């Protein structure tokens, strides 16, 4: 690998220059013979495993607080040593666990949102041994991040893992979320992307409303034991209904959204620990409701009854109707959080602050790793600058990864 | 190792064999994706590649190690030795041209591949030579608005000294015009190009859709400047079903989308003029052409005419006038009777292809970020079906403007 890496911005003609790309760490999928970039994803650690992976991570901190090969960095050192040598793990420290967590975010390719990265609350709930613990620190959590309507991105990390027998796992995708009930005559009511997991909550003991947009339960593991059912305070839950600013009759769609996006199902790794609850949340792009919730054929699939309310000609595919379906319920997103006073994002300007923040990182950190494939919005791509931006994919430590779902690998008690 | 594609739609799974044949570099490694980076002989190098591909195709054929086969290793093996290159069969150059077209992993309308009139012209010698040749090309193409895809193939690269070169970037373009008041004038993407026919004579109309003149170059010479024959050239006047103001806009385009700047590679050989001409999907003049901020640059012209308010980003002001532009080309297109394809049509028949593919031949090589539409992107089936992207050859690839290189 050559230490130099060059990206071009093809519209601006901003030409950028990486070195960063050099402190990889993983793997891509990719080989010098084929790109695996569009493919969605391309037992413990070892005390001898886990040394060089916390040394890289305690020289990365004291070299981020100017400190390296201080007293106190070959202290911690040290100590960190010791601790895997006699306990086969050690213990981040505060100020580690911050460090690493708002590390992980920025070091996040996929994730549009980066220029917030510095700016995250920790919650640190490591010493929580139990499913009520869990419901009580999340609570915190969703109370915190809403804010009532002014969004405050956080995140709250359970204990790590130690053999793999007693981790820590939020069972739901995102801890607010709807149901999706399958009919006896194939159709389905709510959210089809929930329909598993709210089959499982009811298999639990979990009584269903058996609505469009019913809130799921919480549904929380502590130490490897069987995972408990608990209901969010409804208060707690900020929710959108959705309207047009033009179209009167959108509000009779009886469409609505929740304001936190709050993703729990994914493994915080720092220098070698594995943090297998770790649930953070930030706020919305407009896009990911009006678009992928909204109109994707596998989600709510609303496009069809909207174009019907449009008087919009439907018999063929060249009168785009429904590319003009989508961008009206998307500004109907829009329209109805910015009234509520609910942050959101379009995505005209977290694509514009994106690349800002992507020329801010090359100039102070000699790189950022981005995924094209996931930063160009679902719709309207080429208008937006990411577009137009080379990007280069690698993978940095601290990190967000995905985990197998639980309900596939738990032994139940 | 078998890979496995898998449509998040559909929950369709493909099976990926085909990726194994490759032996060209993508751009990646283990630790660096570039899959988003625009651009990441002599007689020892050339034996190997022409057995390659006379292999793959007397496979193709099946008649893999028959007489012929042999007869024709043994034919390209001599001829290599004894003038340092080879000339292709007829049979070979036609299945060489429509095997680059399948193998192009950024194409969505490949579904088409098989389906490609060929027009042999490696007997020409000169820049006049090569314009009569795309005049033929361009009338058989366009076909009076029932557009069928052809190429045209000149004269293979022998010392690099010698390269026949279409300059254009495609055979009909707009002039761009930099303007006293620095703005632009027509099509900014060819200021330069524009600049160079000026400077060799060509007198410009200074318009906004001044179709350019073609600058030949035949065997290494300096370039010569010929007017296509107008009634050669088809245009549509864009208008709106619904805006009857969308034609005081004074917008056109061109029916013939035919790339001319690209480099076609078989079996070792180079041809670094292969003209080759489709029909255009919507989106590729309507978004990229009309929209882009570097281009025509029209959104916010038409976003006045259609009233909306343009004062935040979050009216998606942006957003609607792009979908009533690319309704007004369709529109256009269809009234006229000009063969083109929407986003929603193209897209679906290429999950169809990549289908026919990996049943067919194990695998189809493409590249995501090029095949999903630049509007409307998840609505399309492309951007929820996985692709693997890896190079096969026969090629199309990419070469460095003639300016850049030529001595005049
Ligand atoms: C503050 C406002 C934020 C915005 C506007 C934002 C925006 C986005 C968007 C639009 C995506 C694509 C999601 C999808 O299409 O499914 C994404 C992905 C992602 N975000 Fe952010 N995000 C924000 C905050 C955060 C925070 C606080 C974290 C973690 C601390 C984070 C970590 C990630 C990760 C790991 C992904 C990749 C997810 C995956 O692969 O499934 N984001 N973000
Ligand atoms: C017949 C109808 C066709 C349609 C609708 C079509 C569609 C497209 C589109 C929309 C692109 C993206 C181009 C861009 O965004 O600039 C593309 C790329 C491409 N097409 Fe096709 N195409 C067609 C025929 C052909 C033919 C006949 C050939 C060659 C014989 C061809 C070879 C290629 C190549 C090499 C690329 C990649 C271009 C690049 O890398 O710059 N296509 N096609
Ligand atoms: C996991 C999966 C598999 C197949 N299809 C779709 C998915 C959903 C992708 C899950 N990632 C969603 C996500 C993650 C982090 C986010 C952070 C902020 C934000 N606004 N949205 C986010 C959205
Ligand atoms: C030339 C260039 C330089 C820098 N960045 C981007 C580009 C754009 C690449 C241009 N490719 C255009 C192209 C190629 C083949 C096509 C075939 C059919 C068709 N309808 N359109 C095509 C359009
Ligand atoms: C096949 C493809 O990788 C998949 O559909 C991806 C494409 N890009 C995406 N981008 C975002 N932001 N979110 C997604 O879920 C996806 N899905
Ligand atoms: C940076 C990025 O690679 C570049 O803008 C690409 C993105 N995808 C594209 N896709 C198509 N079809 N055509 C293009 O010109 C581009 N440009
Ligand atoms: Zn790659």
């Amino acid at each position: 690998c050559p230490r130099f890496l060059k990206v071009k911005n093809w519209e601006t003609e901003v030409v950028l220059t990486d070195t960063l790309h050099l402190k990889s760490t993983l793997e891509t999928g990719c080989t010098e013979y084929i790109c695996m970039g569009s493919i969605m994803h391309p037992d413990v650690r070892t005390k001898d495993q886990l040394f060089p992976l916390a040394k890289e991570f305690i020289d990365q901190y004291y070299s981020s607080i100017k400190r390296f090969g201080s007293k106190a960095h070959m202290e911690r050192l040290e100590e960190v040593n010791k601790e895997i040598d006699t306990t086969s793990t050690y213990q981040l420290k505060d100020t580690e666990l911050i460090y690493g967590a708002k590390h992980a975010w920025r070091n996040a390719s996929r994730c549009v949102g980066r220029i917030q990265w510095s700016k995250l609350q920790v919650f640190d709930a490591r010493d929580c041994t139990t499913a009520h613990g869990m419901f009580n620190y999340i609570c915190n959590h969703v109370k915190y991040a809403t804010n009532k309507g002014n969004l405050r991105s956080a995140i709250t990390i359970f204990p790590q893992r130690t053999d793999g027998k007693h981790d820590f796992r939020v069972w739901n995708s995102q801890l607010i979320r709807y149901a999706g009930y399958k009919q006896p005559d194939g159709s389905t009511l709510g959210d089809p992307a929930n329909v598993q997991f709210t089959e499982i909550c009811i298999q639990q003991g979990w009584k269903p409303p058996r609505g469009r947009f019913d809130v799921l339960p919480l549904l929380l593991q502590a130490n490897g034991n069987d995972p408990e059912l608990f209901q969010i305070p409804p208060e707690l839950v900020l929710e959108v209904p959705i309207r047009h600013p033009k179209f009167e009759w959108f509000k009779d769609l009886g469409l609505k959204w929740y304001g936190l996006p709050a993703v729990s199902n994914m493994l915080l790794e720092i220098g070698g620990l594995e943090f297998s609850a770790c649930p953070f949340s930030g706020w919305y792009m407009g896009t990911e409701i009006g678009v992928r919730d909204y109109c994707d054929n596998s989600r709510y699939n609303i496009l069809e009854e909207v174009a019907k309310k449009m008087n919009l000609d439907m018999r063929k595919t060249s009168s785009l109707w429904k590319d003009q379906a989508l961008v009206e319920i998307n500004i109907a997103v829009l329209y109805s959080f910015q009234s509520d006073k609910v942050t959101i994002v379009d995505h005209h300007s977290a694509t514009e602050s994106f690349i800002k923040h992507m020329e801010n990182e090359y100039r102070c950190r000699g790189g950022c790793p981005a995924d094209w494939v996931w930063i160009v919005p679902p719709m309207s791509g080429s208008i937006t600058p990411v577009f137009h931006q080379e990007m280069l994919n690698y993978r940095l430590t601290p990190s967000f990864e995905y985990q197998p779902d639980p309900w596939n690998t738990h032994v139940w008690k």
